[PDB]
């Protein structure tokens, strides 16, 4: 329901797609539609809006391939931030378990 | 990263209130203990978040010396369940993505 949370989910998925490898928008949508067994088919226009913010923040970069297609790549700024995230969100999952357990105590 | 820092802080607070109604200093203690001192929330940061959450019906407050108690509303429990599901769905989308690769 929280608008800000769907946008976060869509970023998390995308940054993983690019983590598995460099890709083009069409390839990205197919893979998300495939991996979500069809529930999630992102439209190209919202994607281009999202990748626009990411290059602006240096998380990914762009280039051309080979017909010929435009590919996106995860940079270190991205790889690192994606690592920083997993650790920070690991602490959160742990804080919660410590809460749940102290409730039993 | 602020957008992740405020989000993480919100998830924690709302989980404390799921454990039970509690007052601001009691919430900071629990968070400080559950993080073994890593995350020590300041009183003002809580009041800044609880005002946004109370405006949205996610929590409400009441009085019970005397302390101000915060409670997760039905909307909050509900939204928090809908959320944990929507966030669990992502985990599989990703595994299916990594798995398809």
């Amino acid at each position: 329901i929280p608008k800000e949370m769907l946008r976060a989910q869509t970023n998390v998925i995308l940054l993983n797609v690019l983590k598995q490898g460099d890709n083009y928008v069409y390839g990205i949508i197919k893979q998300v539609k495939e991996a979500s067994n069809g529930e999630m088919e992102l439209n190209e226009a919202t994607l281009y809006t999202i990748f626009k913010r990411l290059e602006k923040d240096g998380i990914i970069s762009s280039y051309w391939g080979d017909g010929r297609r435009k590919y996106y790549r995860l940079t270190e700024i991205g790889h690192e931030n994606m690592r920083l995230a997993f650790e920070s969100w690991s602490r959160v999952d742990k804080i919660i378990e410590n809460l749940e357990a102290n409730k039993k105590s």
